[PDB]
């Protein structure tokens, strides 16, 4: 649960694209090569900060280049990365729309608000069943997708805008449905609901669920970082990370300020 036990950087590619360097393609690279040789004089010391220069973008548009779709593509998405500022829904759905990309059996759950027992959210809509089995609809790059997932991940609202996360780890032996806050609150009542209700669901296709609420600890005193502190979580679960450290170790907001860097690209 320390920023250097995940596998995310400060770097601002993508997380899918391995590459050393640019988190450009090829073809862009090398047509961009006088722009990119020189970003402090468009006013840039980043790749994103370059090819959304208003100049920068007509001449590879003029010249037929797609930079908005190598921007929603190869780069993070754009956020509060160098600041406090309270995480938006599509702050939120865009990371793990992009963290469905490199963990290909991770399901991402749109952002659910905490009245889901009387309006539609694709969060109460799930079955556990069929996340597991291939049979849900999530969207990774843009496109409507279906395939088998051994971890489902969520972030909800619990209403000013505090965000908590949701991950169910169906990989091992033991499948766990857990529930974080940071603020170390008990899961109300529809979410204390949701998770016995996908207990019973897993315990069709496996012999151990058990459901935990990881609301020991209050880490979070800030009152900022309920966005990162829940995205973190769904992150370090991903990496393999036991439930068992946010447990009993606090993180300390500080360290939730460094995890801004990971997850967006200023713009």
């Amino acid at each position: 649960s320390i920023l250097e036990k995940i596998t995310s950087s400060p770097s601002e590619c993508a997380e899918h694209i391995t590459n050393k360097d640019s988190c450009l393609s090829k073809k862009i690279q090398k047509e961009l090569t006088s722009f990119l040789q020189k970003k402090e004089t468009l006013g840039c010391d980043s790749e994103s900060c370059v090819i959304t220069h208003p100049a920068v973008k007509a001449y590879a548009q003029q010249k037929g280049l797609d930079l908005s779709k190598e921007l929603e593509t190869r780069f993070k998405a754009p956020g509060p990365r160098n600041n406090t500022g309270l995480l938006t829904n599509f702050n939120i759905d865009e990371t793990l729309q992009r963290w469905a990309i490199k963990y290909t059996k991770f399901f991402n759950c749109p952002f659910s608000m905490m009245d889901f027992e009387r309006i539609h959210y694709k969060f109460n809509q799930v079955d556990m069943v069929k996340v597991y089995k291939g049979e849900e609809l999530q969207y990774v790059e843009g496109k409507a997708v279906k395939r088998p997932c051994n971890t489902f991940g969520c972030v909800l609202n619990t209403d000013g805008k505090h965000w908590v996360a949701i991950f169910v780890d169906m990989r091992g032996d033991c499948w766990s449905i857990e529930y974080f806050n940071s603020a170390g609150n008990s899961p109300p009542g529809p979410v204390i609901r949701w998770m016995e209700r996908v207990k019973q669901q897993l315990l069709k296709i496996h012999h151990t669920v058990k459901t935990l609420a990881v609301t020991n600890i209050r880490h979070q005193r800030s009152q900022t970082e309920c966005g990162p502190y829940s995205l973190f979580y769904i992150r370090a679960r991903l990496d393999n990370v036991s439930y068992t450290h946010f447990i009993s170790t606090r993180i300390t907001d500080e360290e939730m300020y460094k995890f801004r860097t990971h997850l967006f690209r200023i713009a």
